[PDB]
DNA sequence: TGCATCCGTGAAACAGAAAAATTTTCCTGAATTTTGTATAAGTAGCTACAAAAT
């Protein structure tokens, strides 16, 4: 096991580091500019319940 | 035509030559001090001198 789990260690390390930066440059300058913005639409929520194991309260 | 493969990504030659270069020489030339040298007064000195304070 334990080998295994190395050896995986070394890898996921890039993988991650690797989103990020996409992520971030996918997701890089969306830069609060403005307060006037508009609409009153949004969006709904409710706690995440797989089963009846609520995962969030709300 | 979805379905092959299949690009290519993110992770030792030389001798003879010559001609160059270069480079030491020169020289020189001039340019550039210094000094001589005047220079010319003015001088600031300086040296007596005089009356009047130790």
């Amino acid at each position: 096991g334990a080998r295994k789990g190395l050896v995986d260690t070394a890898l996921r390390t890039a993988d991650s580091g690797y989103l990020t930066r996409r992520l971030v440059d996918v997701s890089q300058d969306v830069i609060i500019r403005e307060i006037d913005c508009g609409t009153t639409r949004g969006i709904p929520v409710r706690p995440m319940t797989e089963g009846s194991k609520t995962l969030i309260k709300l």
